[PDB]
């Protein structure tokens, strides 16, 4: 009964034998609480989109081999059925690598247990893992295919493989074969690459429909000409038409002008091309889900993207402008659009020190440390995200400053250094590979190492994290390590079992919200004036990383559904560098909730 | 164990042996949906108020003798417990007459079944009915008294009795006896009157503590001197310090400057006086609950009052200004204040005519009409609120226009007139007592008569409603009437029977539906409904009577729609009963419509 195909005669899609063109927007279900899925999708539908496009992050669903997460916020099948309910078609991008400014481009860190693994290639062990994953994911997606009564109209294989150095065509052919095994012979499979022959060379494959991506800076004729070299016939497709851009900590917030996005969108649509707006809503990298680029620069917690729907789902002037463009081509749904959420400034909330990381090792590492002659990586100690403590003893007297160094630039990505509980400062990947330290002979040398996000693009996606090479003190290699993987998420859930720099430490405070008020709790934004760099949880939910010292993001988005009115709300901060809490003024040791985000600070 | 008393020695109250003075604000639970009680009460607490003051409208709780309403939106006991739970004290004002720009000052219309009754007096039938009511209400209030562990610290007896002509001191003593009987000998009982000896003369009583009321235009020293003449010792008290004022249809919206309320408040508090701010939130006269003044002028649906909290509960500049003054005397609660609710513009919703009133008679009057030689009042036909259809036959040919008159000005308060389904215009209390009509001999003459609100103040609170005197056609008395009391609320809730029972246009019901999506955390939201092109009538959403609209007069153009009556997925049904002229005749279906907006317009030109 139901069919979706490429017709090579009208340079078109045919949906149930009818000319069809898609106008789609990207929304990542892993970047929006499920509480808000229907809000965002309905806002997208009201804009005149007839489809949405989404990535399936493998590492979001398979945190350990054979251990799966498909419930609640991880319920991709529900997310797709919801889109379908709303009258939206779906362009599925299941990877296995997705890029996406996301931790290791969606690839599970446990792949790195084979240290020599060649990711995104025909490496047999990489293929065997991919095959197992596809064996779990694709039979789920099969009933959601259009032909079987679901919303999924096309499926991307890999993601910009043409940008990767490997150029392993047998890898692409394997994915093609495995996608066909699980999904059948009708589903439209495609690939996406930059709009240039240099990208298309290694990214395009026979039997996979070749599509391009490009933003407002690209000559649209030339871009589609490049697609046409690969596909003389069939629909013109821009799979990621950029509505904005990504950010890095320390760099100015990226924006793209509404007039530019509207102008290019109209041009693309007028050509009869199918198009997807990347991103339509960007949302948030909660917890440790952000990625990074090479040379090492991490993307922030916010994935606002300057998208037409803001981080918290707000209707922007860009939203209305693009809706007006769509309305020139298609009738858009009638009625009022769901509103931007109300925001509430809960105001100042004082915190008090709970414990330093150093004093909390029983709770953070209840299994005990691992001893090693030389340092081990995050992967080797079986921890993928967050923080690992490296401990040794000083082999000599350091009454005069002595150089602590990582000659091979092997602090991945940042270390907070202490000696006998006295903070010495910070080592940084690519920036600070030496720090002068002092302490007595036999003093305890501690390095709290942060994985700031695995690189998600380029050759260096095999990003282990930790002390990945030796440390030297006064030119001598430091040996005899006591390494504590840190169970930060459990420890914060239990209030740490108690159910110029400062030592890394947890600070906690409470605030109440009245019950029986129809419009509370509301969404809010948490700000950290006087703090420096760390992690924040509210009611045990890890909202991400703050870094007001570096910017551009100052505030973090707090969705209302994690806030309660039946018992006090808890806020826990792990501050890594300097806390405003040693002063005699307790009101300084405090966070503030405001009703407007600040993501573009100078 | 717990104690609350007047300390006469030290011109003070004592709460548990400790000096105390109250800073209170009026909230009428009968004018706020219960869905929002905690919201309003918490904002009031956050303003620095340590008590609230409220009226108990008798008619709101006893629609017929022996039939009582104390549940859901009528749950006074719950409201008072909620206030207590928030740490607020309560000054209770149970009447039995409350004035309050409320229908008949709170008195039940069925009191008028005795035509010659003298309300607010020792009239035995009035007292008998008052006694029965107090014996139901006051035992419910007893456990909520401060000394029994509840919030209620003082209780008003009557309401500005000194403004009433009767000056019946037996009546005041009778109330005092009965309040003491039910509530006990410790409760502080007090009266409130205008701050002048001419008012205090008939309002004050030995044994009831005399308080005064006054707003920003009064000299504070003089006002409190007038109290002190009556109460040389004890706390100074302003029981109604006006934050704004009431409206009438056709008059500009009343406002009082923030700076004036703020300055007077500072001066009252600086004297050590206890004070209640009337109103703190005004809210809404939903359904037919509004009052009227004499000479006949009805107050509108909105009771915004220009209060510090707006009709929809919004934090205004006035709110923050008054909080700032209170902060100069007391510590005000810490923490952020619950916000103004979000408002949402659902937009235009088309309606279409369902049925005229004349066509819906079977559903509106399922028990059939009452026949009478001369017209009967609302009270006589056992209808208190809303609309009654009076029908007769023309005794003469009126091919040439013939004058239909109420010679004694007895259309109370408005009549929409039709002859054989042709609208003839409007008869109006005071303003138009004659209307020329045409029709053949034997043609059906209909007058749909609306009760626009029983006068709530003055001598003329015995306001019967309907045709209260004869009609004349060409000077001859019209006889042989068929009178249909109309169950509009029942009929609207059954979609004029469609859902079963589990220049002028004819008065008619117009209906339309709109949907709100489900699964959206922030929908439904509060809204405001506007009626462009409409004239005068009544409005319901999902069977809830939102009140009266009259964009033809103003100043209120929009009506407040609380979000809890709106539903998701299932269509919301809007019913408009238009009385005079609907924008629905033309080939433009788009004109027959209402519009939901996100800002109130209650102060338009
Ligand atoms: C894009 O390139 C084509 C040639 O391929 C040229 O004709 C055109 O001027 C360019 N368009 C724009 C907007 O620069
Ligand atoms: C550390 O101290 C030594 C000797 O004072 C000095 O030469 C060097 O520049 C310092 N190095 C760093 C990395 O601060
Ligand atoms: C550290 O140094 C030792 C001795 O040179 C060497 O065996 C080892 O490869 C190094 N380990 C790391 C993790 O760099
Ligand atoms: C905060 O609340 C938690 C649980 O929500 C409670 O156990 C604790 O006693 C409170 N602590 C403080 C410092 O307010
Ligand atoms: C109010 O009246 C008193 C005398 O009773 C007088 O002293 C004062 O001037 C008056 N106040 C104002 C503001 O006129
Ligand atoms: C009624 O009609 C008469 C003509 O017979 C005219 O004198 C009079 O003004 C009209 N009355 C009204 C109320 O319009
Ligand atoms: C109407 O007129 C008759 C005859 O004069 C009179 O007896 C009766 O009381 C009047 N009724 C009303 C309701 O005015
Ligand atoms: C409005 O909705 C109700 C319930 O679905 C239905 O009975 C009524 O017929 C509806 N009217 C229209 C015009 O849809
Ligand atoms: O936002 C930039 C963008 N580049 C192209 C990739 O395919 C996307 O996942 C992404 O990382
Ligand atoms: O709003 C005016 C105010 N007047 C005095 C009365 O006591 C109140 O009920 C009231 O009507
Ligand atoms: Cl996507
Ligand atoms: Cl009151």
């Amino acid at each position: 009964q139901r069919m979706f195909e490429i017709d090579y005669s009208r340079d078109s899609f045919l949906k149930d034998g009818q000319p069809f063109r898609y106008i789609s927007g990207s929304i990542h279900y892993s970047r929006v609480p499920r509480f808000y899925w229907k809000d965002r999708l309905l806002k997208m539908k009201m804009a005149g989109l007839n489809a949405i496009q989404t990535y399936v992050p493998w590492n979001f669903h398979e945190p350990w081999p054979g251990q799966y997460q498909f419930s609640e916020d991880h319920d991709v099948e529900y997310f797709l059925r919801l889109a379908h309910e709303l009258g939206l078609l779906v362009i599925l991008r299941p990877g296995p690598y997705i890029c996406a400014e996301w931790e290791m481009g969606g690839l599970p860190a446990w792949l790195l247990e084979k240290e020599s693994i060649l990711l995104r290639s025909s490496d047999p062990d990489y293929l065997a893992a991919v095959d197992k994953w596809l064996g779990v994911l694709l039979p789920k997606m099969k009933p959601l295919l259009y032909q079987n009564g679901g919303p999924v109209i096309t499926v991307q294989v890999e993601n910009e493989y043409g940008s990767y150095f490997a150029c392993d065509f047998d890898y692409l052919r394997f994915l093609q074969k495995r996608f066909r095994h699980h999904l059948g012979d009708d589903v439209v499979l495609f690939t996406t690459d930059g709009a240039h022959k240099t990208f298309l060379k290694c990214g395009a494959l026979q039997g996979l429909y070749t599509t391009v991506d490009f933003g407002t800076g690209s000559n649209i004729t030339d871009a589609f000409l490049s697609q046409r070299k690969c596909e003389p016939k069939g629909p013109l497709i821009n799979s990621e038409f950029y509505t904005g851009w990504l950010d890095h900590w320390g760099q100015p917030h990226s924006t793209i002008k509404t007039e530019a996005v509207a102008s290019s969108l109209y041009d693309i649509l007028a050509r009869g091309a199918s198009v997807n707006l990347y991103m339509f809503i960007g949302g948030t990298n909660f917890a440790y889900w952000n990625g990074a680029n090479s040379p090492y620069a991490a993307q922030p917690t916010s994935y606002d993207y300057d998208a037409p729907l803001s981080e918290a789902g707000d209707l922007t002037e860009k939203y209305f402008a693009l809706r007006n463009i769509i309305q020139k081509f298609e009738k858009v749904p009638e009625g009022p659009i769901p509103p931007s959420t109300p925001k509430f400034a809960y105001g100042k909330v004082t915190l008090e020190k709970l414990k330093t990381v150093g004093a909390a090792l029983d709770i953070l590492c209840p299994s005990g440390p691992i001893k090693s002659l030389y340092p081990l990586t995050f992967i080797q100690v079986k921890q993928h995200y967050g923080f690992v403590l490296y401990r040794t003893t000083l082999p000599q007297d350091c009454s005069n400053p002595a150089p602590l160094s990582s000659p091979l630039n092997g602090v991945h990505d940042r270390a907070y250094v202490a000696v006998d509980g006295i903070p010495q400062g910070v080592l940084e990947r690519n920036n600070v590979i030496t720090l002068n330290i002092t302490g007595k002979a036999g003093a305890t040398l501690d390095l709290l190492v942060e994985n700031m996000g695995r690189v998600n693009y380029g050759a260096y996606i095999n990003d282990f994290k930790g002390l990945v090479s030796n440390l030297t003190l006064s030119s001598n290699i430091l040996t005899d390590w006591t390494i504590f993987p840190l169970d930060t998420e459990d420890a914060v859930r239990s209030h740490l079992g108690g159910w110029n720099y400062t030592l890394p430490a947890f600070y906690m405070g409470n605030f109440s919200i009245p019950s029986g008020i129809p419009d509370l709790p509301q969404d809010t934004f948490i700000q950290f004036p006087g703090w420096t760099k760390g992690q924040v949880w509210i009611n045990g939910f890890n909202l991400g990383r703050y870094w007001p010292a570096r910017g551009p993001q100052l505030t973090l988005f707090v969705p209302q559904h994690i806030l309660m009115t039946s018992a006090p709300n808890t806020i826990t901060v792990l501050e890594l560098e300097w806390a405003p809490c040693s002063s005699d003024d307790p009101e300084l040791c405090a966070v503030t909730f405001v009703d407007r985000p600040v993501i573009g600070s100078s």
